[PDB]
This record gives structure tokens, sequence and C-alpha cells, in this order.
């Protein structure tokens, strides 16, 4: 149930960002960080490390959202 | 045990940032976001919403770390 809640949220945000990353462009470091935590969330999700899996999806989203906010990233 | 793992990590990162926020200065929006998710992590942690509690601590840290990286925030 806590396992259920973390799995559902991780997958939800991970499926969203795998699409979202494709819609934005900009600073290559920001973009590399994004893919780096996307890869890591995917990897931990698969082997069942749910806390690290969720932790990496939130970092991926923060680099993405904050990148957009400060104009290091732009929608295509 | 998953409850244990989320509680331990949330508290650990929350006690660290409550100190850390005091050591840095800069852009007031960045700083307001930081305190806003610190407040929210504290609130969810207390009522037992562990996933949202952890989720807010990671956002608080990302605004802080990324703020430092892009030089919107500085160590005092």
């Amino acid at each position: 149930s806590l396992e259920e809640e973390l799995r559902r949220e991780t997958l939800k945000w991970l499926e969203r960002i795998e699409e979202r990353v494709k819609e934005i462009e900009g600073d290559e470091g920001f973009m590399r960080n994004i893919e780096a935590y996307i890869s890591d969330s995917r990897y931990f999700l698969e082997k069942g490390d749910l806390v690290r899996a969720f932790e990496c999806v939130v970092w991926a989203w923060a680099w993405l959202e904050i990148g957009l906010e400060v104009g290091k990233l732009h929608e295509t």
C-alpha cells in the first residue's frame, strides 16, 4: 500500500517525463541531468528500489521545471 | 520497513536543510520556494503522509541545489 502508492506515483511521473523531455530543448547540462535521473529512476524502479526510484523522478522533474523557470530550457 | 526507510530519509534530509537554508542567501523566489516545500514536508511528515513528505523535501533540496548551481543563491 505504501509500496503501491510509490509505484503508482513513480510510474505516473516517469511516463509523463519520458514524453515531456521530448518537447523541450536548451542547456545541455540541464538536459544531461534530466536524462541521467530519468535513466536512474527507470533502473531503480525495475529492481524494486522504490524510494530511490521516486527520489530520481522528482530530481528529473525539478531540473526540468526549474530549467524552464529560469529560461535554461524552452518548449520547442 | 518501506515506512521506516521513507521516515528515516525524510527526517535526515529535512534536518539537514533546516540548517542549510540558514547558510545561503539570494533570489527571494528561490528562497520562498525552499521554505514553502520545507514547511510542506514538515506538515506531511507530521500527519504521516510519507510519500508527499519525502516528495516536498526533494523539491526543497532541488530549488536549493539548482539555485546554487545557476548562481541564484550563494553561500553566506
